[PDB]
RNA sequence: AGAAUUUGGACAAACUUGGUCAUUUAGAGGAACUAAAAGUCGUAACAAGGUUUCCGUAGGUGAACCUGCGGAA
C-alpha cells in the first residue's frame, strides 16, 4: 500500500536540496520505504511489513504546497495541526489586487494574520494554503475571506487584534 | 541769400492782477454718530495596499547572490 505526491515544477529544486531532512523521519521515525521518482516527478511511499502512510503524505504534500522544512516537520508531529486549501475566487480588478490586499506592502498583512492567529499561511497567485489548528484555521481564514472580500484595514487589523488576545485566553 | 537798418507789424512763451473747480489745513475749535474682546490646554491629526517558491532574460557579475522585466503555482 502506497501514496502518490505529484510535485510541481515550482517545488522541485528545494525538494531536492532540502531532501537529506525530509526522508530521515519518513524512513526511520515513519517506518515507510520512500522512492521520489525523476520520471513523473513524483514522490512515492510504500508500507513495508515491517496508520502513518497518510501522515507521511501529509508531510510531502505541505512541502509540495509550499510549507517549508520545519513547517513540514511541525504538520509530520504535532497531532492536532490541519491545513487548508482554497482557491480566491470570490483580472485585473478582483483577482490582481484582492492578492495585494493578503499581502500587503512586503507581506506585512500576511505576516500580521500569521503572528495574530497561530496559523502560518503561503499565498501563491490564487492559492491559499494555512497550516494551524482547527479554531486557528477558522480565524485566519475568516480573516483572508475578509479582506478579499472588502474591509476597511482598521476593522481587519483590530479582529487580528481581539483574535490575538481570544484564542491565547484561557476562559 | 546772408548781415543790420526793419518797410509796416498781425503773433507772442515768461511777470503783475479779480472770480470758478478739486486738495491739503500749521492746525485749533464745535457737536454728532458708530465701533471697542477676559478664556490653561487640543493632536500630527493628514494617507495607499503584491508576499512565498521556482523559471527565463538583461545588468551588477566571487556565474553565488541582488535588482529590473517576462512567466509558473
Amino acid at each position: 500500500e502506497s501514496r502518490k505526491i505529484m510535485v510541481p515544477p515550482h517545488r522541485m529544486t528545494p525538494l531536492r536540496n532540502s531532501w537529506t531532512k525530509i526522508y530521515p523521519p519518513l524512513v526511520e521515525h515513519l517506518k515507510l520505504q520512500v522512492r521520489m521518482n525523476l520520471k513523473t516527478k513524483s514522490v512515492e511511499l510504500r508500507t513495508n511489513p515491517k496508520g502513518a502512510l497518510q501522515k507521511g503524505a501529509d508531510f510531502i504534500k505541505a512541502f509540495t504546497l509550499g510549507f517549508d522544512l520545519d513547517d513540514s516537520i511541525a504538520l509530520l508531529r504535532l497531532d492536532d495541526l490541519y491545513i487548508e486549501t482554497f482557491e480566491v475566487k470570490d483580472t485585473g480588478d478582483h483577482l490582481s489586487r484582492a492578492i495585494g490586499r493578503i499581502a500587503g506592502k512586503d507581506g506585512k498583512t500576511k505576516f500580521a494574520i500569521e503572528n495574530a492567529t497561530r496559523t502560518r499561511i503561503v499565498l501563491a497567485d490564487s492559492k491559499i494554503h494555512i497550516l494551524g489548528g482547527f479554531t486557528h484555521i477558522r480565524m485566519a481564514r475568516e480573516s483572508v475571506v475578509s479582506l478579499i472580500l472588502g474591509s476597511p484595514p482598521g476593522k481587519v487589523y483590530g479582529n487580528l487584534r481581539t483574535v490575538a488576545s481570544r484564542l491565547k485566553e484561557r476562559y
